[PDB]
C-alpha cells in the first residue's frame, strides 16, 4: 500500500514533468546563477522594460500576463487528466474542479518563478523586479504584491518538483468546491493523494507532518489570494473598459 | 519512544476532561437520546424560544435575532477560558515567551470554539446550556436578515468533521496541535513552537493509528480539516464586520 503510494507519486512526477516546460528546479537554475541554465534579463525600471523587448506598460504587462495564464491553464488541465480517476468523473464536476483549481495551482507555480525581489518571465528569459510591478499605474500595481507575499512563505517550505506534483493534484481534487454534484468519489481520489503527499514528504523531508501541516495551510492563503484578486479584477473591468479578460479567463471567473 | 507519546496522548485527555465539563460522548449521548432521563427542551420556533427563557438558567439577558447572538457571545467568552486553562496544560506552552502564549489563543480560540462546537451539533440542530436545550437548525437558519446564516456554515463543517468519528481521546490532541501553530502573525519565537507541534502531531498521529487502526487516512484527512477552520474562521469574522460601551469591552472579540 506504501508501494502503491510510491507507484502513485511516480506517475504524477512523471506527468508534472510532460505537463509544465518550466519546472522549480529550472526556475532555481536561472535564479540562482548555474551554468545549467542562462541568465535572465532584468526589467526594473521603465528604460530597461523598452530595452527589454528585442497601450500603456501597465495594459501591456497584464495582457502579457493573461497569454501566459491561458497557457498555465491548458498545461494544468492536460496534468488533471492524468490523475488517477479524474477523467473517469461527471464531466460537471470536472469543469467545476478546474474551474476552482486553476488559480491555485497558477499562484502555486508562480511561486517557483519568485523570489523577494522578482519574478521570472518570458520562460526565464527575463526577470521583473517586485519593485518595478509595485510602481505602475493603479490599480494594476497591487496585483502582483500579493504573490509575492505568498511566494517567499511558500517557498521557505523547500518542496521541490516531486512534492509540488502531488500537492497540486491535491488542490484540483477538493471535494468542497461550490456547485459539484458527486462529491464522494472526488473526497476517495483526495484520500489517496493526501497519503500519496504524506508519504513522499515523510520521506523526502524533514518534520514531514509538520510540513505536510504547513502545506495544507497554504490552500487557505491561495483561496484567500484568488477572492482578493477577482474584486481586484472587478476593478479593472470597469475602469478599462477598453480590456477585457480573455475568453477561458472570463469562463473561469464566472461565478 | 512510542511510550511517551502514549503518556502526551493521556495527560492531555485527562487535562481536556478536566478544562471541559460537555464531553464529546455526553454529548452524543443527548443528541442520540441514549442518555436515558434528562431529555434537552427544544427550541424550533419563536414560542418555545420564549419559554426556553424562562425554564432554563440564561446568564446574558430586544430583538430574539440579537439576544440568540447575546448568548452566543456570552458562551464564546465563557470558552475562551475553559480552553485557555485547557492550553496551559499543554507541555511546553506556559514556558513560552509570555506575548506569544497571548498571540497563540488570541488567533487560536475560534478554531477550536469551532471544533468544539461540532460535538454538540449534529445535521438538524445544536445543544445549548450544557446540553440541557437543542435549538433546531431550521430556527436558526430562519433567523433577521444577517443573523440567518450565522450558524449554517458551523453546520456545514460541523457533518462533515463528525463523519471523522473523532472521540475526546482524539480531539484532545488535535486541539493542542491547533494552539500550537508557529504561522500566527507576530509571533517572536516560533522554534519551540513548532518544536512542541511537532511532538504533537506525532502523538496524533499515533493516537488515530491505535484508535482507528481500519482507517490510514485520518490523520491526513484531520490535517486538511485543520485548514477548514482557518477558512471558516475569515468567513465569520467578514461576517461579524457587517454585524452599552461595558459590554462592547468585554466582548472586544
Ligand atoms: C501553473 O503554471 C504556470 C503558472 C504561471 C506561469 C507564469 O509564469 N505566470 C502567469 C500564469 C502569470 C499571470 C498571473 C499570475 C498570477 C495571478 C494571475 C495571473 O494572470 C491573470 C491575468 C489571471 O489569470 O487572472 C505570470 C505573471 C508574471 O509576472 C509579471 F511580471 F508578468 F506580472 C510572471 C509569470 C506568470 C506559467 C505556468
Ligand atoms: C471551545 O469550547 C466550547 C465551544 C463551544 C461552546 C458552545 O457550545 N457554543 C459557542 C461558543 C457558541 C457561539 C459561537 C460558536 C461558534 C462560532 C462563533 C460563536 O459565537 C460568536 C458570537 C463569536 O464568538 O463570534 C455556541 C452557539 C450555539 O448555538 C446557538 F443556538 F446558541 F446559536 C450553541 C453552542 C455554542 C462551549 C464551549
Amino acid at each position: 500500500e506504501s508501494a502503491d503510494l510510491r507507484a502513485l507519486a511516480k506517475h504524477l512526477y512523471d506527468s508534472y514533468i510532460k505537463s509544465f516546460p518550466l519546472t522549480k528546479a529550472k526556475a532555481r537554475a536561472i535564479l540562482t546563477g548555474k551554468t545549467t541554465d542562462k541568465s535572465p534579463f532584468v526589467i526594473y525600471d521603465m528604460n530597461s522594460l523598452m530595452m527589454g523587448e528585442d497601450k500603456e506598460v501597465a495594459i501591456r504587462i497584464f495582457q502579457g500576463c493573461q497569454f501566459r495564464s491561458v497557457e498555465a491553464v491548458q498545461e494544468i488541465t492536460e496534468y488533471a487528466k492524468s490523475i488517477p480517476g479524474f477523467v473517469n468523473l461527471d464531466l460537471n464536476d470536472q469543469v467545476t474542479l478546474l474551474k476552482y483549481g486553476v488559480h491555485e495551482i497558477i499562484y502555486t507555480m508562480l511561486a517557483s518563478l519568485m523570489n523577494k525581489d522578482g519574478v521570472l518571465i518570458s520562460e526565464g528569459q527575463g526577470f521583473m523586479t517586485r519593485e518595478f510591478l509595485k510602481s505602475l499605474r493603479k490599480p494594476f500595481g497591487d496585483f502582483m504584491e500579493p504573490k509575492f507575499e505568498f511566494a517567499v512563505k511558500f517557498n521557505a517550505l523547500e518542496l521541490d518538483d516531486s512534492d509540488l506534483a502531488i500537492f497540486i493534484a491535491v488542490i484540483i481534487l477538493s471535494g468542497d468546491r461550490p456547485g459539484l454534484l458527486n462529491v464522494k468519489p472526488i473526497e476517495d481520489i483526495q484520500d489517496n493523494l493526501l497519503q500519496a503527499l504524506e508519504l513522499q514528504l515523510k520521506l523526502n523531508h524533514p518534520e514531514s507532518s509538520q510540513l505536510f501541516a504547513k502545506l495544507l495551510q497554504k490552500m487557505t492563503d491561495l483561496r484567500q489570494i484568488v477572492t482578493e484578486h477577482v474584486q481586484l479584477l472587478q476593478v479593472i473591468k470597469k475602469t478599462e473598459t477598453d480590456m477585457s479578460l480573455h475568453p477561458l479567463l472570463q469562463e473561469i471567473y464566472k461565478d
